């Protein structure tokens, strides 16, 4: 049966405690931590492709007031739909079953700008989702996961110190 585990949980734990924030820049900012899982019960024969989104987590915006977040207004309109095509795709089974499967390049931005690159709408909370979509399927077979552990805010500055606290001590 198909497994797709979340790696370093107890580090993405570490931030969803004090509420996890991640950077957003007109260029883009990779992900601390960054998102890994372990796959196992694919067939190691066929070939997939492995995709990230981000899957907005409320129907409100966050702020944060007094050290504590708290609901901070309606929301912008959802952010397009951009999709991460993981670099190593397509690729057999048995290639993302060997190591673990790192995102470790994709770039957020609050901005449009192209490059591959997923936009976030600033004080809003996101999910992270993966996809897996196996390659030459008629009937376009795809699975998809989230992974809670690793909710965050979308931020264009940190707002909690111990979270910029946290950046620095484990990265
Ligand atoms: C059942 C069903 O709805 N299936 C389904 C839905 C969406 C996708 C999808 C979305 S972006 C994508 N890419 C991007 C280019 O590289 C790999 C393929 N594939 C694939 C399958």
């Amino acid at each position: 049966e198909l497994r797709v585990g979340l790696e370093e949980s107890e580090l993405w734990l570490r931030f969803k405690e004090l509420t996890n924030e991640m950077i957003v820049t007109k260029n883009g900012r990779r992900m601390f931590p960054v998102l890994k899982v372990n796959v196992s019960g694919l067939d190691p024969n066929a070939m997939y492709s492995f995709l990230l989104d981000f899957v907005a987590a409320d129907n409100h915006r966050w702020k944060y007031v007094n050290g504590e977040w708290v609901p901070g207004g309606k929301p912008e309109p959802q952010a397009p739909s951009c999709v991460y095509i993981h670099p190593d795709s397509p690729n057999f089974g048995a290639h993302w079953m060997k190591a673990p499967v790192s995102f470790s390049k994709v770039k957020l931005t609050n901005k449009l700008n192209g490059g591959g690159q997923i936009m976030l709408n600033s004080l809003h909370k996101y999910e992270p989702r993966i996809h897996i979509v196996r390659v030459g399927d008629p009937q376009r077979m795809i699975t998809s996961h989230c992974f809670p552990e690793t909710q965050f805010i979308a931020v264009t500055a940190y707002q909690n110190e111990e979270i910029t606290a946290l950046k620095i001590k484990y990265n």
